[PDB]
């Protein structure tokens, strides 16, 4: 039993809800919140920009130190950093950004990072400003993640379409 409330069960372990991931994280304070990161951990917009804003830019400061030490992430890769005031940890995961010409097959590799954590609050990878088909992102999530994932979808119109089109 966990404190995630109001989710629709798509599968044994995949759940979905229309919610602002920032407001969800602030309410639940999950062990792991997933960020829709880029390889430079530059959290300028989308989910990443909103999560970083909610930390008063502390996420960006920590991320800049991480990059200075370790260099960029790989597309499909991840790193674990602090969750600041939002969660215990933030799993920064880089899905392919279609608007940069990155291979959509890497979306499965990106979701595989979730399997290293028993429970996560997450957005749909490569959706939104990363330019992939969100119905596809949900399909890959359900077919790749085996741990318990609570998916937050900000756009209500999109949420209804994902549910009604889910197989
Ligand atoms: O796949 C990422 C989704 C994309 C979907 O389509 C257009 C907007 O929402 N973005 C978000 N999902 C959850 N919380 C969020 N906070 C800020 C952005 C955001
Ligand atoms: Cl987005």
């Amino acid at each position: 039993v966990n404190s995630f409330s109001g989710y629709l069960k798509l599968t044994d372990n995949v759940y979905i809800k229309n919610a602002d991931i920032v407001e969800e994280a602030k309410k639940v304070k999950p062990t792991v919140v997933v960020n829709a990161a880029n390889v430079y951990l530059k959290h300028g917009g989308g989910v990443a920009g909103a999560l970083n804003k909610a930390t008063n830019n502390a996420m960006q400061v920590e991320s800049d130190d991480y990059i200075a030490t370790n260099g960029p992430l790989k597309v499909g890769g991840s790193c674990v950093l602090s969750g600041h005031n939002l969660a215990k940890h933030c799993l920064h995961v880089v899905g392919p950004n279609v608007n940069k010409g990155e291979d959509i097959q890497l979306l499965k590799s990106a979701y595989e990072n979730f399997n290293q954590h028993e429970v996560l609050l997450a957005p749909l990878l490569s959706a939104g400003i990363f330019g992939a088909d969100p119905i596809h992102s949900l399909r890959v999530c359900v077919d790749t993640v085996r741990t318990n994932v609570y998916l937050a979808v900000f756009d209500k119109n999109l949420y209804d379409k994902l549910v009604s089109s889910f197989l």
